[PDB]
């Protein structure tokens, strides 16, 4: 058959109280499709039941958008490939900073921070801003910005990854595609707030206004970068989100991983 990665969560018993041979899966789950003979329902098992076909899932999506005329994600085929480095980590969403620091302090042997370049051991110093600006234009950085310039080079990430540890990247989701192109498949973990109230329950260190801003930024982050996420994590407290972040990292950190195309 063939393999696909789900780009949405699916649980009909949970959503409707309907019992059937339907398979339940979460965003990011890799599914082994054994029989795609039925146009509406595919037979598969998480890497044995039925899941809606690409045709069925999208038809439903397009129908939704068409409802707004004058007023789309389903699955992606994946292949397994071997990796010779430790996968970089990109945690996104509310509390991502806390999760980053705790992983670094709690497991220094497994996680490390890379050495950023700067125009201003700690940093890779660059004398010329011009040379810097050109390297940026030359796609040497996964992400950069500024009164001095700062950037995280593909090479610096590579060094940490080759040394055998997951490199904790403090970058935007835009960096995911950048890393994929450099053949350094990151583990992009999105922490999704279940609601505005949920943000204050997973992050007990911010104000109500900060939580609203956080919820809004999370919503726009999911709308635009879902395909780039390796996993989506939710919870009723940071502890639970942290526990899941660790589990997701482990689950996706083997010598063999699933990738697009």
């Amino acid at each position: 058959g063939f393999y696909i990665r789900a780009l949405f969560d699916y649980d009909k018993t949970k959503d409707c109280g309907f019992l059937s041979q339907a398979l339940s899966f979460r965003f990011g789950d890799v599914l082994h499709v054994i029989d795609a003979g039925d146009e509406e329902w595919w037979q598969a098992r998480r890497v044995i039941g039925f899941i809606p076909s690409k045709r069925r899932v999208e038809r439903r999506e397009w129908s939704r958008l068409k409802a707004k005329d004058w007023g789309v994600l389903s699955y992606e085929t994946v292949t397994q490939m071997e990796v010779h480095y430790a996968r970089p980590i990109i945690i996104l969403g509310p509390t991502k900073d806390r999760a980053n620091d705790d992983l670094l302090s709690e497991f220094p042997d497994k996680f490390g921070s890379c050495v950023p370049h700067t125009t201003r051991r700690d940093y890779h110093f660059v004398s010329s801003r011009e040379k810097m600006e050109k390297d940026i234009q030359a796609h040497k950085f996964i992400e950069a910005g500024q009164s001095h310039l700062y950037g995280t080079s593909v090479q610096s990430v590579r060094e940490v990854a080759e040394q055998g540890k997951h490199c904790i990247l403090d970058v935007s989701a835009n960096a995911v595609r950048r890393l994929q192109a450099a053949h350094l498949h990151p583990i992009a973990i999105f922490i999704r707030p279940r609601s505005l109230e949920n943000v204050l329950e997973i992050n007990k260190r911010i104000t109500e206004e900060q939580a609203r801003k956080a919820f809004d930024r999370a919503t726009k982050l999911e709308q635009e970068f879902t395909e780039c996420f390796s996993a989506i994590v939710e919870g009723d407290s940071f502890e639970e989100i942290y526990h899941k972040v660790k589990r997701v990292i482990e689950d996706l950190s083997g010598p063999y991983i699933w990738v697009p195309a």
